[PDB]
């Protein structure tokens, strides 16, 4: 089974993907996590990607397409989490999968309003060593766990990221709808309820 998780930043895509991957044995491919590792390592990809990420812009498509070609799991279940982010990326994914006799089985759209997104992102904190994600209100880290706020989770960058999502990423809703594989999630609900909805789709 191949899944794509699609929706605004802060919808809870990563949170749900990590849980589904561990509980059911999917390989979790998060372009954001992979990009952050590249930036930390100072690879050619990381060095180039860094300034786009800092500004809240998308990293250029060709970089992302190459990355996915490089890390694509050839067998087994996969969750693409925050990829594709543009129509060109989605077209490239379809072509990759078709060469392998595969297809995207379900695209889960995590629907959530802007006000909720902004609260989710503003309160997001991460363990920079493990990538584990917390929220100051809805899931605070326990004692002993050092967290930071992502620089792109500051107010002005959130604003930019939501604009970018609406312009470049939201068209994927229609792209996948017209393949007949889109499934809608209410990602504004609490974390357990969102997970129930995810399970309902894949079952
Ligand atoms: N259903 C939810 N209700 C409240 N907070 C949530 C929910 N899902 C995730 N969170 C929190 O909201 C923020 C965004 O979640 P995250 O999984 O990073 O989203 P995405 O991967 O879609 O950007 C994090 O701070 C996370 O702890
Ligand atoms: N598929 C992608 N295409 C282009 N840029 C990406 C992609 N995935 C992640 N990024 C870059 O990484 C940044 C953070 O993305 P991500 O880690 O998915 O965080 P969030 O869950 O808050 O959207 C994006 O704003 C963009 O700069």
């Amino acid at each position: 089974m191949i899944l794509v998780f699609l929706g605004p930043p802060g919808a809870g895509k990563g949170t749900q993907a990590k849980r589904l991957a561990k509980e059911k044995g999917f390989v979790h491919i998060s372009t954001g996590d992979i990009l952050r590792e590249a930036v930390q390592k100072g690879t050619p990809l990381g060095k180039k990607a860094k300034e786009y990420m800092e500004r809240g812009e998308l990293v250029p498509d060709d970089l992302i397409i190459a990355l996915i070609e490089e890390v694509f799991p050839k067998h087994g279940n996969v969750i693409f989490d925050g990829f594709p982010r543009t129509v060109k990326q989605a077209e490239a994914l379809d072509e990759m999968l078709e060469k392998k006799g595969l297809k995207v089985d379900h695209v889960l759209l995590f629907e959530v309003p802007d006000e909720v997104v902004i609260e989710r992102l503003s309160g997001r904190r991460i363990n920079p060593e493990t990538g584990e994600v917390y929220h100051v209100k809805y899931n605070p880290p326990p004692p002993g766990v050092k967290v930071i706020q992502r620089e792109d989770d500051k107010p002005e960058v959130i604003k930019k990221r939501l604009e970018v999502y609406r312009e470049q990423t939201a068209p994927l809703i229609e792209y996948y709808k017209k393949k007949g594989i889109l499934r809608i999630i209410d990602a504004s609900k609490p974390v357990e309820e969102v997970y129930r909805q995810v399970l309902e789709v894949i079952g």
